[PDB]
This record gives structure tokens, sequence and C-alpha cells, in this order.
């Protein structure tokens, strides 16, 4: 009617032609172009890509683990999904601001719950702009005092529609980008459900978008494939508290993608 | 060859048709669409708009005042440009992190200089991504603990080219947007000059981009105008320390715009 994945596939085509090779931190090289925007409509649909299969469970899983605010991977890895680890996403969202030691020390009564606030601001003053929500890459926290956020998701409501816009500092188009999309979208699909709203749009802004050398060919192949009609997620239940969203409370329907694509 | 202002004018046309009216904090109403991207090339040119006149001096002025890290408006207003004020931009960049009281109390030996760092990271590890640089709207600092950044400018280098991408939380397309462009671009035009680089691209990402009701008509008129060839800024001198950039060290040339447009 248009198509959205087209957006993805499009930039991809762009990356591969006239993107410049550049080597990152690990040392591995990539092709990357600075700055990219994509808008995926979340209205009566779900941007869970079709020109390749996406680990939906892998998404919904991990997501619920962050919202549940746990720093223990086993809390997520205990569902076939990939001595502790550290302050990942499932802590920088809820128990942020309070000194962390381990995972079995209930911070219930600690932290500056970044997520709730958002959920609340939508309930209080939707006409606001500063509905932002930062997040960080653990590897940088002590790496340097006053460490810059890896991402952030400004929210936006109007005409009863919630629409998130994600801005990542760096982008791994290969297997990263496809993931986050359905991820944050899912999140957005949940917030609005508990904030009496209706899903609007997803916008994915990026800083250093890149492709990894050992990823080109498969993607070259991935291009030939043709996007199919997007899914449609259904939250099979009524909730009001973000922390009760149980795993089996979502049902993807209308999802028939092209074969997987093992990327490194 | 394309044209860049076209980008501006384009989104504008978009805002006006099928943008939704929405009232902000002041209470005044506007038309706004969530999410927008524009890329202005800074190569042998300067994105200082032509389908209306821009207060270049007003830009260069204020800019030098932030880089100079002063919280005293008189330090800038003392050049015909618009008991103290507070932590504006000329402090959140340099003396950030240290308790502020007034303006005549030299913090020279205080603060977590956000700008220098960037200038330095370009000198140290350009292949990096986290070249970000936050900033805030003073009105929110005590307004709420853990206040979200109003903006941020991730930097990016490659093939000897520095290219900034500015992401603002909210956007005033009317008279705001045109300003910042030449602003941050100018900044970028200076950083690369002291970091042995060459200007690349400007990308202007936005969250809530809007138009003010009492701005429509003039803009409607502003559209009819046709973009002229962009300027070309010349830094008439060689420097290496960002704090010596004197006012009269820039020379805009090739700037012949359409008449001004007093906007509210």
């Amino acid at each position: 009617p248009p198509h959205g994945e087209l957006q993805y596939l499009g930039q991809i085509q762009h990356i591969l032609r006239c993107g410049v090779r550049k080597d990152d931190r690990t040392g591995t090289g990539t092709l990357s172009v600075f700055g990219m925007q994509a808008r995926y409509s979340l209205r009566d649909e779900f941007p869970l890509l079709t020109t390749k299969r996406v680990f939906w469970k892998g998404v919904l899983e991990e997501l619920l683990w962050f919202i549940k605010g746990s720093t223990n991977a086993k809390e997520l890895s205990s569902k076939g999904v990939k001595g502790d680890l550290g302050p990942v996403y499932g802590f920088q969202w809820r128990h942020f601001g309070a000194e962390y030691r381990d995972m079995e020390s209930d911070y219930s009564g600690q932290g500056v719950d970044q997520l709730q606030r958002v959920i609340d601001t939508i309930k209080t003053n939707p006409d606001d702009r500063r509905i932002i929500m930062c997040a960080w890459n653990p590897r940088d926290l002590p790496l340097m005092a006053l460490p810059p956020c890896h991402a952030l998701c400004q929210f936006y409501v109007v005409n009863s529609e919630l629409s998130c816009q994600l801005y990542q500092r760096s982008g791994d188009m290969g297997l990263g980008v496809p993931f986050n999309i359905a991820s944050y979208a899912l999140l957005t699909y949940m917030i609005a459900h508990i904030t009496g709203l209706k899903p609007g749009d997803f916008i994915h802004t990026l800083g250093d978008a890149h492709i990894y050398l050992n990823h080109i060919e498969p993607l070259k192949i991935q291009l030939q494939r043709e996007p199919r009609p997007f899914p449609k997620l259904r939250i099979l239940r009524k909730v009001e508290k973000i922390d009760d969203f149980k795993a089996e409370d979502f049902q993807i329907e209308g999802y028939n993608p092209h074969p997987t694509i093992k990327m490194e």
C-alpha cells in the first residue's frame, strides 16, 4: 500500500553501495553511512520483518526480562535464549541511580525508575515532549565518568496515539537492527496498552549504521527476497501494571517469512 | 545539483499538510509531525539558508559565547544580540558537573568539559562511535531529578571527514530550526579546523517538529521563494585551541538570500 521492510532493505542497498569500509573497536571492518531514518507503522500491524525470520520469542523474552528489571541472565536464559554480568538493560531502566552489588539483593525501594516515569507522564501530561528514556552500554559506565547514552527512546502521544522514536548511537544493520525494531515496537505496543492508548508509529534513527564484511553476501541474497505482509500482534489479555505482562500474553499472527539467515 | 534548503522547505510543506494541531506547554497551539531527518552537506559550502535571511552574527555570536563557556548573557548581548540567568548552553558544555553559583567565580579548575573531550576523542580514537555530546534545557534541571537531555550531537569521522548529527527532542520549524543548523554546522566547521579534519555532513534529526499557528502564512509565503546558491564560510586564520576563535575569524561569502521574514 507502500511497504515498510522496503525501508530496511532500501538503506541496506544504500550501505552496500557507497558506504565506506571502516573498522570498529574489535578491529573488524565494516561498511557504514552516518545517519539514517525509518518509519514503521504499528497500526493494525507489527514491523516483525519478513525477508528473513526473526526470533520473536528471543525478543519478547529478553524484553520482559528488562521490564522485569533483572540483571540475572538466567532469568532470561532459562527459556532457551541468548558469575553474573552487570548493569545491563534490565536495570538501567528501573533500578537506575542506586548502587548495585548483585542480583539477589532486592532494590525494591531503590533506583530512579526511568520506565515508570514515562508510563506515568503519558498518564499525566501527554502534551509534553520530554518523554525521553535513556539507556547505556555497560562497557562504558566506568570506562569514563559522565558516559554518553548508547540510545534513548523519546515518546509522543496525540489523537490517542502513542508512537516511539528510537535513536541508537551505532547501528549493526546485519542482525542487530532487525531485532531492536520488533523489540522496542513490542515495548511500545505494551505501554499504549496500559496507558489507554493506540499504537502509532516507530521511527528508527541511527548514528553509525554499518554492515560487517562477513555479512555482505547473505544480505545481498536477503535483498532478492521480497517482503511479505507483516504480522499482527495480539495482547490476549487486559492489564494495567507493566510488571504483570506474562510471556504467553502475546500472539503473533499473519507471520510467514522467508527462511532464516544465519549471520555470524 | 540537488539542493539542501529544499529539504527544509520540503518537510515544511509536509508539516502544513497533514500535520496535526497540538498545543504545547505555554498553551499555544501548533502543527507537528513526529520524526524528521535532513542532511546538509558542509563540503565547500555552508547550509546558511537562503529562502529567508538568517542572523549570521546572531549565530556566530552566541556560539562563541557557549564555547567560551559563559553563563553571563551580557558577554554575548554586548554585541547587539538576543540578575543573571542560569546554566544555559555556555556552561553545560564546559563547566558541567560542578556546583554553580554565579558568573564571576572562575570555575577554571572545575567541571567535566564535555566539549574538549570530543575535540580530544577526535584526536585520539576517531574510529569510535560514542563521540556524543549532550546538552540540557535549564528549565528542566531541578524540574525533575535525572532530567533528560534536550539535545545531543554525535560526531563521526572517516576519510578525513568530520560530520555531526544533531538530534533535538522538540523542533520549532518556524525560526528555531533554521538557526541551529548554521549554528551547530558552524561549530562543526570549527572543530574539524582544529582537529586537522575536513567538514563532511550535517544531519538534523527531530522528535516533535512543529509549526506555530501564527507562523503558517509567512511560511506559506516562504515556500514560494526559491533557494539560492548556499554560502561559503572561510575561517581567515589558523588556530589549534578552540578557545581563541575570535569573532572576526569567519567570512561568509556567496550569501544573497531572499528578504527577511519577521516571525513572531
